[PDB]
DNA sequence: TTTTTTTTTTTTTTTTTTTTTTTTTTTTTTTTTTTTTTTTTTTTTTTTTTTTTTTTTTTTTTTTTTTTTTTTTTTTTTTTTTTTTTTTTTTTTTTTTTTTTTTTTTTTTTTTTTTTTT
């Protein structure tokens, strides 16, 4: 997409727990994973950084 | 009374060795130069309610090319052996403790003599 490019990193997570990211270009941050709901393996959703 | 044999330290100066003055190469050391950390404030960036039109997922059906599949023969895997490196017992050496045995040096002050330089 314009957006997306090249899937990065996938990691397993509850439905409390936090996803931390980080950009090459010294940027980081840490996000609450209770505010994005499970879809079927085809779509793009919520942009996080 | 004269004359004859032998012994060594010196005229020794030259060969060998030792001692004493020298200066190339890898290991220290002071300098400048570049990586780190804490404040001010500062426009600037960034967190959080509300509305909104959007654009992708889920009713339902289709196929085809990746998921089925069996089998030959390779070739990575494992086995034994031996070498290289790492790591730890073993040994050796050295240092400090407190009473003993031994020693060794640097300068003032004056006055007189040797001992070199000009």
């Amino acid at each position: 997409r314009n957006g997306l490019v090249v899937g990065a990193v996938q990691v397993d997570d509850c439905d409390q727990i936090m996803m931390i990211t980080d950009a090459g270009t010294l940027v980081r941050t840490r996000v609450s994973e209770i505010s994005i709901v499970g879809r079927n393996t085809q779509g793009v959703i919520l942009i996080r950084t």
